[PDB]
């Protein structure tokens, strides 16, 4: 029934009762655990050409409204009762409903709070929510996105934010941001299949070019945005360079590191995920916080299928790349992460290292145990890509499950 | 597409389907509602002491399954020998309540158990395992002799050889053969006045049990514990391993000359001894097994875990790093050098060891061989990816499917 959760470093034990509130199934079964899988095989967000079963939508809506009124300590009040009736009334007549700004705000923060793979949830209560539901064109989307970026960046003192565009509607196309993040470096396929820039963005880079974008030939060329209004071909929009803050990478002691010409943007803003609140779906709701240094230093720069700079840094450090046992990869990885941290701190841009970040997450886990009796967490994503066991979360057992409001993956619009 | 889990490798973009999981005959801890994959000891396999004889009906089904696996492995499925063997087993269980395995069946089962272990990254070596049959063992003293022979053969002066020694299976109402220690080689953990621990905090209980049983304790940081061996229905007897048999490696760093002064060291033979080997329903409560270390087990986990030797700060101070702020990555720097120290020292002493890069690369090969041979491979991601430099190794980017296959190694309650 209720899982016993143990921390092997401290010997402490807790019981997760929150998981009982889950109404959505994951990929696992008693026969086999599919926890390491990144994307769902079925838990997707299928098309919306038809109205979602009123019975189903209604229950999810009631449950959300119930959550909302509990949050403001007004459960069972007059307003609570009348709000439910409003929702009932709108669904019965139109097959859908709409959230009030205050409810939307509460919903966005809860979705973040419930995200199992996010290590920075201790900040969940501090999120600037921009209501962009009164958007009717890709151009309007572009303006909203620029205001989000200006606000979130705040000249280096990053502030968590989310912009919410119109919800999905039956039989009508979705508002969508084709790019996976608001800021991405182009990936150009060249010569023998090799790639100049970010290999992860090859497909999107090409799509932009096909829609009239004049490509560059650099390793860090900020991509343009392909914003799409309902049932309309996406449109191309270039981001004002002065809005895209970047940080040149250099090393605290290694003089030559700067010569490598490496750099990375300050703002991590996911834009391809779907936000679900009370049965309503927001196909375009970009959110951003700040980077944890390992995302850049380890994954973006060192992943084999990414910038894969490990060997270069290794040769520069004149390390023995002849054998694995010299641990040259481990050594370069650490300096590269040090460079990222040093650089961001120098440029006065917000960032958090994996040690500070995971310590804060352990606090969050404790806060959530008292508040809700548990905290859904995906161990594989919570533990950093380097120095895993050197952080507290490694020794902490975790229970993973789906709670709503929630951020979910959705099909690529093309 | 195929009605089986779709497994993706994100580095190579390659895809495979696991059909082997369809063979699993035992449920794990997860459900569609929540994933409990990260739990170390989920009350599942946990072979809790089941005294009273097992349901002849359940044992038989398991035995029939194992025998089918065996004859399939020798390509004689459906043969006369296969059906006659099935008849033996059912008849032996009918009259005695249990049965026994033929020699080659034990060898096959022992290797399959290793092959089936989801948390073992060294399974590419599964086919090469020396199976010592010790099912004739009748005394705790004899257990000691067998164990000493195992250590000698496995250590082989540094050129380690994988091996397992199987003691008599569990019998109805009869006491179990048991090795109280978690490993054949373990360092003592002495509780102190201030409340701290000298030695390995992981072995405080076993250390205290050895004392309660007449062991005169030492006071070092690396004192090899004696063995508490238990024969059926008898109190455990204490045995001290001859020092000449326990090969150890002093740790030194290739460039940091002061590292050797730290006086750190580790033993060469990793021999798990508290796990239960289950084959066709039969239970081998005492079946110690050993291979060789993957360097991160010693350098990262044993030496740097907070609840273990916890030497991170000491080494960082010696490296003169800023241990007052996380952003200096002092923990990451010290960990790397400590791991390098382990690899270097073992190589120097000519003692077999494999670094996490080599090991994970070889496991990827194993996954490929197994995809072709069985249509899948049960793997526990959290345990396969190394404790340091995770995404720098290939296994990190490889999705994995975890499930229980039998024969298998399982945890079992402590005898005390
Ligand atoms: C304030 C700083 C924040 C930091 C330090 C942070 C850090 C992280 C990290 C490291 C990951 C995993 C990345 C990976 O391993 O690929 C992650 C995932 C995630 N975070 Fe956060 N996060 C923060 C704020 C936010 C905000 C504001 C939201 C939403 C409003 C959010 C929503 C999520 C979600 C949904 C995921 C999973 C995305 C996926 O499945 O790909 N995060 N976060
Ligand atoms: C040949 C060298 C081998 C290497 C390098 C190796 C390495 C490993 C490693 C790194 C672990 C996980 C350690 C941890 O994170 O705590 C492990 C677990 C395991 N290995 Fe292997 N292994 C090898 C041989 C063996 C042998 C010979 C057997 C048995 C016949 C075996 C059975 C297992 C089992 C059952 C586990 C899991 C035990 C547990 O859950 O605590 N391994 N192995
Ligand atoms: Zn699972």
């Amino acid at each position: 029934k209720f899982p016993r959760v143990k921390n092997w470093e401290l010997g402490s034990i807790t019981y997760d009762t929150l998981c009982a509130q889950s109404q959505q199934d994951g990929p696992c079964t008693p026969r086999r655990c599919l926890g390491s899988l990144v994307l769902p095989r079925k838990l997707q967000t299928r098309p919306s050409p038809g109205p979602p079963p009123a019975e189903q939508l209604l229950s999810q809506a009631r449950d959300f409204i119930n959550q909302y009124y509990s949050s403001i300590k007004r459960s069972g009040s007059q307003a609570h009762e009348e709000r439910l009736q409003e929702v009932e009334a709108e669904v019965a007549s139109t097959g859908t409903y709409h959230l009030r700004e205050s409810e939307l705000v509460f919903g966005a923060k809860q979705a973040w709070r419930n995200a199992p793979r996010c290590v920075g949830r201790i900040q969940w209560g501090k999120l600037q929510v921009f209501d962009a539901r009164d958007c009717s064109s890709a151009q309007e989307m572009f303006t909203y996105i620029c205001n989000h970026i200006k606000y979130a960046t705040n000249r280096g003192n990053l502030r968590s934010a989310i912009t919410v565009f119109p919800q999905r509607a039956p039989g009508r196309g979705d508002f969508r941001i084709w790019n996976s993040q608001l800021v991405r470096y182009a990936g150009y396929r060249q010569q023998d299949g090799s790639v100049r820039g970010d290999p992860a963005n090859v497909e999107i880079t090409e799509l932009c070019i096909q829609h009239g974008w004049t490509p560059g030939n650099g390793r860090f060329d900020v991509l343009p945005l392909l914003l799409q209004a309902p049932d309309e071909a996406p449109e191309l929009f270039v981001l004002p360079p002065e809005l895209v803050l970047e940080v040149p990478l250099e090393h605290p002691t290694l003089e030559w590191f700067a010569a490598l010409g490496l750099r990375w943007y300050a703002l991590p803003a996911v834009s391809n995920m779907l936000l679900e609140i009370g049965g309503l779906e927001f196909s375009a709701a970009p959110f951003s916080g700040w980077y944890m240094s390992t995302e850049i230093g380890t994954r973006n720069l060192c992943d084999p299928h990414r910038y894969n700079i490990l060997e270069d840094v290794a040769v520069c450090m004149d390390l023995d790349t002849r054998t694995t046992s010299s641990l040259w990869k481990d050594k370069a990885a650490v300096e590269i992460n040090l460079a990222v941290l040093h650089s961001f701190q120098l440029a006065k841009v917000t960032i958090v290292d994996h040690h500070a970040a995971t310590v804060s997450f352990m606090k969050h886990l404790d806060n959530e145990q008292k508040a809700r009796g548990g905290c859904p967490a995906d161990w594989a994503w919570i533990v950093p890509p380097i120095s895993g066991s050197l952080t507290p979360v490694f020794h902490q057992e975790m229970v993973n499950y789906i709670l709503s409001p929630a951020f979910r993956y959705q099909p690529d619009p093309w």
